[PDB]
Parts: structure tokens; sequence; C-alpha cells
């Protein structure tokens, strides 16, 4: 009732986000064990998103040992793509002198052809599938990896999954998509892939819980938190978390209470909410608007508090 | 008639070169003395430049007894300013990890209020006047404090400068300035303000070498290096360098081949070792109109200046590694 560590999948797609998020897991193997990541080329470049991720995991594995997983990088292509800008930040991290320790490169380089091998999309099916428990899968990216499995295996799979915990989505808050042709009401995520997005959230065989901007909104990445690393300077997950939030000082830790919601399920309630997303190629495309008959639990009015606490004590682990 | 230092300013302007540069200095106290620091608000917002250059004192203070000094916040104005999403990357440094370590931010509190009360300008002018020995100051902003001291105090000041060693210009190569209302010949720091750069290049009392894009091309900032500083980890300076780098390294393939250089370090890095680069004289006519073409630093003559060129790659890599090893 504790000592029985959930099976997590992280899908993601590169972000600094979505590797705060993956400390969070990684680093909390008393509550969660990793048994893959999926990397998506959305907002990164795939390629150093999957390096990204394999080293997190070899620094992990060498100083608390965490198992080592597979990893696989999904060919989904994007419906609309992200800004290049963006996509960038996994290039930096990729850089950094925390992600380049000489073991972990070693490491990596070592395990590499191995996963470099995977189809992303199949990893996910045959990860999901061939678990002794029900996996929780956690979604940071877009929803096409998920879409592809519920499409290609049905039942066999969504059988298999406990909860989807997506991040993604504006219900009764506006978007983040601004671009000329958009009305600012839809989230990246959705928009990137919204087809995926509308068979996933309302897939009727799967508990997804979301965080949309409704949520996510209320913690933003401020400089007053993110100089609290200094003091844990000394731990390489500090090091990890504060300069990716450092490079970020809003953005927000989007992904990052995703992934805390895993760890505690107390830091949000949830409501239970029918979705209609727009799958239009009109500027509301990707919106994810109220519908009726529930898609969703959606988390509401995140603690804060929690939220920070959990943070700093996981990255205060090594 | 080897085993001196140099007493030397660095003047620089908070963005991660100038401060990658101030790190080279301060890092090899056997060759430099670093006797103040003057920052800017050109490239940064000049409140977080202070902070930042503030606590790379206190923390090397901390781990190698280098001298605390006096840092000043300059009230020079921008004729033309610099982008604001240029000027935040020492707002993201100022949250960096390596500069909240407790000690250094404690150390930073206790001595900011005395350093807030200087004026820039006037602490340049206060530092090189006082100084026992002459002075090398190192320009990696605008050259706004230094006309500004010339102006002020002519000879008194002049006479007391070993040399300038400056980073700005373009010579025989194109600018960096690429405005709907410019060309694209000019470089930033000339281009930040035109007229300052006119006074003190072509000071017939004062040697300036000038480390000009013909020279910074030739060192970009690239994934391949800069994954090095990981087997440095345990430095606190590779610590700071590496992330200052990588926070840089995508932006050569982003702009298309303008990469984020290692502009600044470099400059610093012929203070540190005078053979990385040969020198040649060259009279300067710089461009101070409205037009296109402002801030572009043309041959004009009577010697402006000693331009730097082909710098050695290998040696300031060296320089860099074995710098960032120091503590
Ligand atoms: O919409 C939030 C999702 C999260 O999964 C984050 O990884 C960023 N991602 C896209 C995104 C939206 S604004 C924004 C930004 O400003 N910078 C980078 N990425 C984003
Ligand atoms: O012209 C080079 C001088 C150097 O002193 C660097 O500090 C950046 N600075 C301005 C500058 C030019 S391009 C560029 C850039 O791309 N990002 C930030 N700063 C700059
Ligand atoms: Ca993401
Ligand atoms: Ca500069
Ligand atoms: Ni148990
Ligand atoms: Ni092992
Ligand atoms: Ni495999
Ligand atoms: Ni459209
Ligand atoms: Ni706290
Ligand atoms: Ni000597
Ligand atoms: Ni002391
Ligand atoms: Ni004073
Ligand atoms: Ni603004
Ligand atoms: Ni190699
Ligand atoms: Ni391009």
């Amino acid at each position: 009732g504790s000592h029985m560590a959930k099976t997590v999948i992280l899908d993601h797609d590169g972000n600094k986000d979505d590797f705060v998020a993956m400390i969070l897991l990684l680093s909390n193997p008393k509550k969660v064990n990793l048994i893959g990541c999926i990397c998506t080329d959305a907002d990164c470049f795939v390629e150093n998103g999957f390096d990204v991720t394999g080293k997190i995991m070899c620094a992990m594995h060498r100083l608390i040992k965490t198992p080592l997983f597979p990893i696989g990088k999904s060919t989904a292509t994007a419906v609309n793509a992200f800004p290049t800008e963006w996509r960038f930040s996994a290039k930096n991290l990729d850089d950094m002198p925390f992600l380049n320790i000489v073991e972990d490169v070693a490491l990596w380089e070592k395990l590499k052809p191995e996963n470099e091998a995977h189809n992303g999309q199949q990893l996910l099916a045959d990860l999901v599938m061939k678990s002794k428990e029900k996996v929780t899968v956690c979604v940071t990216g877009p929803l096409s990896n998920m879409a592809w499995c519920i499409e290609k295996y049905g039942e066999a799979f969504t059988s298999k999954v406990e909860e989807c915990v997506i991040m993604g989505g504006a219900v009764d808050v506006g978007g983040n998509v601004f671009l000329p042709t958009t009305d600012g009401s839809a989230e990246w995520n959705i928009y990137w892939d919204p087809p995926a997005a509308k068979k996933v959230l309302c897939c009727p065989n799967i508990r997804c819980v979301l965080f949309s901007l409704d949520a996510t909104n209320t913690v933003p990445v401020r400089s007053v938190d993110v100089k609290g690393f200094g003091a844990q300077n000394q731990y390489l997950l500090s090091q990890m978390v504060g300069t990716m939030w450092a490079m970020s000082t809003a953005y927000y830790a989007w992904d990052a209470l995703t992934a805390a919601y895993i760890l505690e399920p107390t830091i949000a309630t949830l409501e239970p909410v029918a979705l209609d997303v727009d799958v239009s190629k009109g500027k509301s495309e990707g919106r994810t608007p109220r519908a009726g008959k529930p898609c969703v639990h959606v988390a509401r009015n995140p603690s804060k508090q929690m939220f920070h606490d959990l943070v700093f004590a996981s990255t205060r682990v090594c």
C-alpha cells in the first residue's frame, strides 16, 4: 500500500519541463518504477530529446541505481509544428556540463544503438502490453503515440493502462497558441495533432487525468523560487533542475506538475468534464471546449506548496 | 621580465561571453590583477549584470582568494539599444545554481551597498588615475565609458592606460547589426554608441588592440567543444562556463551560420597570451551618421588601432579549459 511502485512510462517531447518531469519520476523509485520513455519530435529536435533522456537515465542509474530502461524515438509527425526557437532547448541541455559527466556519456554511447532501433509508438504499445502490472502513461507531449496505440491494438492496449496523466488543453481559460492563423483558444500539445487528442481524450476505454492550462497557469517558474536551488547545488539533480528553470525565469512548470500528480495524487482535485476537441482547420483548431458523458478528469487548484516541497525534496536525492 | 602581473579593469556589458571573459581574467592572478569591473546597461539589464559580476567575484575570492574589488554600474545610455531578447541572459545567469551558493550570496549582499554607490564612468576614471602601475582596460561592451573618461580627464586619464583591448567593429568582413534600418555592415558594440567609438578608437593618446568580427568569426561556440566541460564538472568554473556556452550552442543552427561566438572571451584571452593573434595597424573611419551604415568601422592613414588577426583556436581552447580547472 506504499511499498509497490507504480509502473510508469513517460511519453514526452523533450523541452525543459519534460525533463524536470522525468527527474521527478525517476528520482522517486519508492513511488515510481519508470520502465520506459518515448520521445516525440515536437517541442524538441528528437535526436537531442533522445540523447538527453538517455543521459539523465544513465546519471540516475550511476548515482542511485534506478534501473535502465528502453527509450524510443517516435516517428509521429506534426499536423502543426512548434516554433523552431522553442525546439532548441534540448540541444542546449545536451551540451550542459551536468549532462556530459564522462561516466554517463560512456554508458549512453554503449546503450544508444539498441535504443536507436526502437520505434517509439511500437515501444509504447509493447511496454504496456507486456507489463505485469497496469501502467500509468505520463504524456507531456502531443497525444499522437497514445492515439496510434489505441487505434492499432485497441482493448489489448487500453486494458493494460491504469491511467493516462496528460499535460494539454485549456478548458475554462484561454490557450497559448498565438499565431496569425489562430484565435488564442488552443493549447500547443493538442494543436500539434488535434485528431490524436480527440481520439485519446474521449476514448471511452481509458482514464485520463488532464493538466490543462487551467491548473498549470498556477505554477509559473519564478526567480525567487529558482534561486533556492543554489542552497542545493551540490546535488546533481538540483544543478539540472535549477539550470533548466533558470534558463526559463511566463514559462510555467507545465509538465513537472503533471508528473507531480503521479507522485502525490492529493496535489489537485479532479473535475469530470466532457470535452469536444476541435479538429477543424479554422482559427479554433486544437481547442478543448466543454462539450455530457465525461472524457477526462481535469486537475483543479493544484497546491503550490506541495509542488514546491516535492521538487526541492526530489532534487536533493542526488 | 615575465614574472609580473598586469593591472586590469574589465569594462563589460553583462552577456554570457562578457562573464566568460571575466572568469578568464580573474582565474589567472599570476598574469592578471583585476582591480575593478564596470557594467553597462547595453547587452544586459545592468542590475542583473551588476549582481552576476558581484557573485562571480565573491565565488573566486572564496575558492582561490583573488582579491575583492570595486564594481560600478555605468549610467551611459544607448544611442541604439540592444534587442531585449539578448539582454535577458544575465537574468538567467543570476538565477543559476552555481551563482547562488549561499556563502557567495551572503558576501555579495554585504558588499553590494558600497558598490551600488559607485558611478561606473567615475570609477573607471578613478581606478585608472589612482593606480600605481599603468592599467590595461579590457572593454567588452560599448566604448561609452572610455569615451567619457577621455573627454572629462584627457591626458590625466590616458597617460595611465597601458593599452585598451577592445571587442568591437568589423573591418574586412560584414557586421552583425541586422535591422530594417541598417545595411549589415556594422558591429553591435560600436553601433550601441558610434560617437563614443570614434572618440576612443582614433584617440591619438592610447593604444587600442581591436578584436573585431574579422578575428571573432573564427571562434564559434560549438557543441563538440562545449561537451568537454563535463569531464571538468567538479570545478565550479567549468560549471559556469560550460553552462554559459551550452546556453549558446544552438544559435549557429537556428540562425543559419550566424553563431554565438566566444567574442569577448577571445578578447580577454589576448591579455593572458599576447601571441594568440597577430596585430595589424589600421586607420579606421568610424561612421557616426544616422544612415544605414551607422556604426561601421571601414578602413580610412595614421593608424587608429591594432586589429587582431588569425587567432589560434587551439591556444584559445587550451587557455579556456586550463582556466576552468582552477576551481
Ligand atoms: O503548452 C505547454 C507544453 C508543455 O508540455 C511544455 O513542454 C511546453 N509545451 C509547449 C509550449 C507552450 S508555450 C511554450 C513556450 O513558451 N516555450 C516552450 N514550449 C511551450
Ligand atoms: O557584437 C558582439 C558583442 C560581444 O561583446 C558579445 O558580448 C555580444 N555582443 C553583442 C552581440 C552581437 S550578436 C549577439 C547575439 O547574437 N547575442 C547576444 N549578443 C550579441
Ligand atoms: Ca512537453
Ligand atoms: Ca559584451
Ligand atoms: Ni505497499
Ligand atoms: Ni549498471
Ligand atoms: Ni529493445
Ligand atoms: Ni491554421
Ligand atoms: Ni523552500
Ligand atoms: Ni618577469
Ligand atoms: Ni575574504
Ligand atoms: Ni568605493
Ligand atoms: Ni517584454
Ligand atoms: Ni568525440
Ligand atoms: Ni534555417
